[PDB]
């Protein structure tokens, strides 16, 4: 008798637990885990609070999770990458999780709380793994004293990182984080590869457009913006890039890449003499990539060239002015997450009219919104670090220390290399790779042990 | 005229380096950039430079650079084979000390790093280091102990000799501090992955004039020389296999789409020929190490490779290739400069028809600058603006005029600020006519940067 | 008004297919532009078009554009997994016959083709003849001869079914003339090539959301189907060798930097298991067939195979897997719609935590159309403005009018004129946003061709 | 005492012998003809004027005929092409060669006449290899009684053999010819993938130029302009191409370019107001790749961005109009075939002048002016072919058939499509690529012999 969650539809759990069988054999970092730590159970007595897509690979974490002892109430981390079937079979599996795809912002809020809540009173959870951050900040503000009992957050993605590390400059952070981010098998992995993959993934399922011979301009060239330019270039895209930083944009420039700007002079005064018009009609494509805000403002989507696709890969969809063209423009749904936007006007629309453009999930993540986010293999390595960082949070026990030794204990760090490097073996062997060992005269030659790791704390890879 | 202080192949190919120097400073914006912006200020007064880089028409604008900024300089290659002699013949021409030219020996490259250290039979009053590979800074620490008291700091280009550097360093016997340059991102990342893009497919043209396409390589090695390598080759059409000790490094190139093999079995060298995969190893048409490691294509391997394959080195030094073995035990038929087959049937003499051989490329030298001109100059210009850059700070620091506890807390092997590396690739991204976006206020505010950067934290990876 | 003339799987998806018809039409300008230029001449007025081929929103277009010209048709899908419901519901909801589905059984498939040549139980005076693999061609010359002597033409779309029709051209058994509009270069190196380069990795991800990079790949067969499919794996990342029986062919995957193998050791397909690499087999996450002959993914490959590597075809027919020994011998177990588990383990029930299974991709049918929705419109407008312009051609000749003595004179099957396909790829380009230059007179008095074209002689490959 | 030759320095023969047997061993088709038919000697008697790049691979094609019983007099076909160590090779073995890396135009004529005539007097010449077709138009034009005499010519290039068709269409072809360029082992092995390999190498040689992030045009995407893009986008150009074929263009689009005209709307109306200025003042580097007249011409070299880079890789010089630079700008040699073209004026340049072009071979082609041709192992294909076709019109003896069998025989032909699948088959097997055998029932389910021809003739691959 177990009714502790929410889902669209209990009944596809079975074919989610075929994807999940599935998906097990794609995941051999993430499994040599479960049989590396389940006669020791590290996590016995965890009880995680956990937000992130939820998704087929995220199952496999979550039941990772619980094999290794722990607790966990789940909530997605965005309201259109659910894939209803993972949260059917982890609901029938007894696990509490509350998401579906196509939720509401009010229902994306009640998910969270239902995690927050157990029986209409504060669980007594003891860790945190986030994605974005929208967990953590609701912990911070509207549920402080949770956080006495918490002994640390691991937190998936760039703008949850970025958003733990302003809490810790102002000093308002009150738990240790695992940034596991800036893991390589998890930036350099799932960043840039998993976005290459699914970025034009999305685009084809949303559109089926050709995409070959047309005209992309992709916003930001960091480790998604780079994963997404070469998913566009690989298909025969013409692919240009826009840059805030010079090092990434000269990146851009040895990968191949025309780098432009928006705007003339690259000077963004906020006016349509600004906006490079020659530049963005021939566009048939914008891909938002930065984690800022409003790199695709309403002056470019005014200027893009008629039936432009527009969409973000982001975590947030305010990168898109989307907030312009709810207030100005008619939206024709062409199917769930795929809309013709009319630019003629917010008083209906000619079901001809040739001048629209094409957005993708609202604007939301588009490789979660319109496909299935990154495949299993690559998800293997971010999950892998998740899991390994639950345990070392969670064996430090810092809500335990003293006040003056938890401030010593207050910090965002990564795995150490160490482990990233076992993540990244673990990752090789699914492929078949043959790693080489270290003689023990090359060892000492480089300065290295033969067991690694290899590579000191700086290097960039 | 006049000017005897230098060692060139040939003084009349001055004219052509000239020409040359003229097109390569329209290739190296940042550089040039530096050089118009500190001309007035003349920052490098007064600094005396010992310099060892390969002796190309880039560092022509890189010494050139320096001096317009107000340095005397006194140069030499560090490779033997890697001079461009008519670059060479410009720099002395224009009556700068410099002992370079393509294919010394071993004892002339001694000596002509000697002939920067002394000057007329006594030493220099150096104040300043510029060095690529850590040989000149070794000779001074190790034969020139007292030079050192005078000097300011070493500038280091590589990832080997930023490695010897960090040793010394560690040790207590490293004398002065260092800027690493190599770890700036307009030079670890541009230099050391896209010139061997460039340079790598480029050299093994012209020495053998090989079909690439459809041939099957090895690459040892996938850091940033071993990601350019395999990207220089796979564009041409190889089916390019990747060996790697780093599993991260393994990770990436799986990740790139290469099939990740080991020369071992179960990757395990434990020095016997049974321990070599014949099978794959008899497959390879082409085999490239990258590694800055020692034997990393040893004797067993030589053995097993596939009849007529290719071998070559782009890593700093010649012993990632048992070469001693093959000149030992193989008889070495020159087919031009720096192009050898080594014909595996014996030592002594070989039939001119012997189908039983390997072609190695530069004596397993640094094959990009041995058997073609090393990077292009507009990937050599951010290198070398930083090499400029971080002249003027140390040389400005003055560390050798400095009281003991601030020697102390300076002594360091430490890269340049963020800032100015953003500043180079500034430039550099102007130069393919790109455009940077500036961000607004809000923006800036929103993603907690300055609008005029750092855009990024120190531990960004890019 | 009382239209029931069709069956579709889902009437109530016809404005959901209308939407995405009015996008592909903005996709399609080399299609469209034949409308608006025809409709006013009505050309096809009279017509009575027999049209076999997948039902898709791209085939939607095509029908909409021949009814505008001025034809009657009556429509089925030539391929049980290929139709896309809301495309066949727009079809029928605008009041044309039409008699597919998603997922339909062999029986069905049959019945929804005898319902285009029946009309209220009496076939229907079609003649004209659209075919996608020889399916209505065939059962029209077997089963209902007397209708081809009403017909004036068949314009064939793909590679299989234009060789069906050659072999009953050279028995003496084909009734009426063809175009092969396979052999327009605005077809075959276009639709057959970068039709499969855009929809083979889309139909993978979609049935199984694999990561491909990384993996080892293997495509039997590099005509041009074998070269787009070739490339969709390629540019993900994938390790892809690729087999040939075609030595010319082969000569390409080389060159385009393939590693050429055989299934079978040196080549020689004897029958047993023991002819097979299984080494090599072993090692391989993905087969592809992409060939039009039969039995080149066989049983004993199928044996062979890594466990959990994915099997698909993107030929024409299914036979080219042995997909019969799977259903005689192994356990079947649905993973989602047209994405089965083959447990090798026995016919009789399986473990569902077993480890020794294959994933095959709609039962061995077209792979791209069944598990994705195969070709994108902007490359499909190619492929059907020739369709458009062959049943033109063919319906203003009127073969079936023509004498005894006449018709033999007249039974051929041919391409279409260079100059029209010509015209089809300018449209294309334009719809790029490309622009084609336009010779001087004196430029096209040197290479020998008309200012306007044609550009090449009838003999050159592209 | 042979000296019936003219070479650079016969003193590089050495060099040129360790060359030509590395060749050797990278050329199996061709290398396979020579030992399959060495016993049976098919060209004794055979007097072949050649007329072909004297490159090491020439040498091993040369010396092949030879081997099957040829004699042979020979000369290249442009003023840079010529290796000369291996025309001194050649020379060396006692085979009448006239060729130098950088002949006048006065020197190029004096060469082919050295092959024409031996003692001052015409040779008794009985075969053709030519490419280009100069030869065949010196022999037409100046000397046409020896074509009594010619059974035949072997033409290797797109534009020699576009002057054989367009002599057969006016009546003035007096002797057969087999177009070696149209089997498919050579035009889409050698023309498109020997620019492939070799276009980027004359430009890394010439310029040391970084061509990562810089904009390319292409003139042209024929075979050679298809293989000469691939050289430039595979190394991070930005490729945009021109065609006056849509077809072409087409397949460029669909390749992932950009297909732009020099001309406004494509409209070439001599004026500069037609060019495309803004696009020109972007390209860093245009080639030429049409085997047409001025498709680089006068007002597309004015409006060049400062300091592009122009070369040439079709057959003929005037596809650049050097003419007009020759007239009105002054030239400043870098080194040998390459040189800076100074837009300031006529008379004298300022050596410091940013306001100059860098034009490669002086607009010859560049792949063998600036760099050494096609690799051995693409040109084992061509060559191949060669032999082939010499063999098989040395055999027919059309110069002895009474003159209805002549007329039957007149014509411009390819060889068989099974000659041209074994040749393939060699080139496999030099990869390692083993092809797979048809069974029986598989060749007769496709209608072919199961030893083929395996495609019609109309197949275009
Ligand atoms: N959808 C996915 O599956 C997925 C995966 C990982 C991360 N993400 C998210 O994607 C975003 C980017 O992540 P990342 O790791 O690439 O971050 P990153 O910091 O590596 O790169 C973002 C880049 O955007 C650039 N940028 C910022 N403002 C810009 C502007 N106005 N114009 C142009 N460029 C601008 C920055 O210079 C930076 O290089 C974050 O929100 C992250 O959480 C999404
Ligand atoms: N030729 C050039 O122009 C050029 C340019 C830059 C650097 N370099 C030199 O090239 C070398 C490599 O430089 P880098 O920046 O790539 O260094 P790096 O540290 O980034 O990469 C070297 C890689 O070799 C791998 N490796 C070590 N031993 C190995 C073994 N036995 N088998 C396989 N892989 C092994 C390491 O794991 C590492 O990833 C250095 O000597 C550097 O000075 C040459
Ligand atoms: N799915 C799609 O959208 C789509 C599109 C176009 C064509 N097709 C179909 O795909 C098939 C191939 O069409 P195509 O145009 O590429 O034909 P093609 O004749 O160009 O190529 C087929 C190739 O298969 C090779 N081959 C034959 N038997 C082989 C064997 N046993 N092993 C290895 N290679 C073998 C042949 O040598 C040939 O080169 C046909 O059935 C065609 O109708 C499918
Ligand atoms: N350098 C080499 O090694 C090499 C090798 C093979 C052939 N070639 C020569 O290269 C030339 C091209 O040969 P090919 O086989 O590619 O011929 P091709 O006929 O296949 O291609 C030439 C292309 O140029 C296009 N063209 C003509 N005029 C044009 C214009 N004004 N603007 C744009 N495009 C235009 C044509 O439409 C055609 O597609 C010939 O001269 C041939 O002899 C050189
Ligand atoms: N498939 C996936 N599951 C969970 N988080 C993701 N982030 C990106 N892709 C994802
Ligand atoms: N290397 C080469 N030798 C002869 N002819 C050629 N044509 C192109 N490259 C060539
Ligand atoms: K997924
Ligand atoms: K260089
Ligand atoms: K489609
Ligand atoms: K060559």
């Amino acid at each position: 008798g177990f009714t502790d969650y929410k889902v669209a539809d209990i009944t596809l759990a079975a074919w989610g637990r075929r994807e999940l069988i599935i998906a097990e054999s794609e995941m051999p970092a993430l499994m040599g885990l479960r049989r590396k730590y389940a006669g020791q159970q590290p996590l016995k007595g965890a009880k995680i609070l956990g937000c992130i897509h939820m998704t087929i690979q995220t199952g496999v974490l979550i039941e990772t999770l619980v094999a290794l002892g722990a607790e966990v109430r789940w909530s997605s981390c965005n309201i259109f990458s659910t894939q209803d079937q993972a949260a059917a079979a982890i609901a029938a599996a007894g696990i509490p999780v509350f998401a579906w795809k196509g939720e509401t912002e009010e229902e994306y809020e009640w998910c969270i709380e239902q995690t927050i809540l157990k029986d209409g009173q504060p669980w007594d959870a003891n860790m945190v793994l986030d994605d974005g951050g929208d967990l953590t900040e609701i912990l911070h503000k509207k549920y402080p004293q949770m956080l006495e009992r918490i002994h640390g957050i691991t937190e998936e993605t760039t703008t949850g990182v970025h958003r733990l590390l302003d809490m810790l400059k102002n000093g308002t952070l009150k738990v240790p984080a695992i940034n596991v981010n800036d893991s390589v098998t998890k930036s350099k992995n799932d960043n840039k590869y998993g976005c290459r993959h699914s970025l034009n993934d999305a685009i084809k399922r949303g559109t089926d457009h050709l995409l070959s011979g047309k005209q992309a301009l992709v916003i930001g060239y960091g480790d998604v913006g780079k994963g997404s330019s070469q998913s566009l270039r690989q298909e025969g895209m013409i692919v240009k890039v826009a840059e805030v930083d010079p090092i990434c944009a000269m990146q851009a420039c040895m990968d191949g890449f025309e780098v432009v700007s928006p705007y003339k002079n690259g000077i963004n005064d906020g006016t349509e003499a600004s906006i490079d018009a020659a530049l963005l009609g021939k566009i048939d494509l914008i891909v938002t990539t930065t984690g800022n805000v409003n790199v695709c403002d309403a002056n470019m989507l005014k200027a893009l060239k008629k039936r432009a696709v527009v969409c973000n890969i982001g975590h947030f969809d305010n990168e898109i002015d989307t907030a312009f063209m709810r207030k100005n423009w008619a939206w024709e749904e062409v199917k769930p997450q795929v809309h013709k936007i009319h630019r003629t006007g917010k008083d209906g629309f000619d079901a001809h009219n040739d001048d629209y453009l094409i957005l993708l999930a609202e604007g939301r993540l588009v490789n979660l919104g319109n496909a299935t986010g990154h495949p299993s293999r690559i998800m293997d390595g971010s999950f892998a670090n998740q899991v390994l960082a639950q345990i070392h949070l969670f064996e430090q026990k810092y809500a335990d220390l003293p006040a003056a030794e938890k401030a010593k204990r207050l910090s965002v760090e990564v795995l150490p290399k160490k482990l990233d490097e076992e993540v990244a073996l673990e990752m090789v062997k699914g492929f078949g790779g043959v790693v080489t060992q270290l003689t023990p005269k090359q060892a000492e030659y480089i300065g290295v042990s033969v067991e690694g790791p290899f590579k000191p704390d700086t290097y960039r890879y």
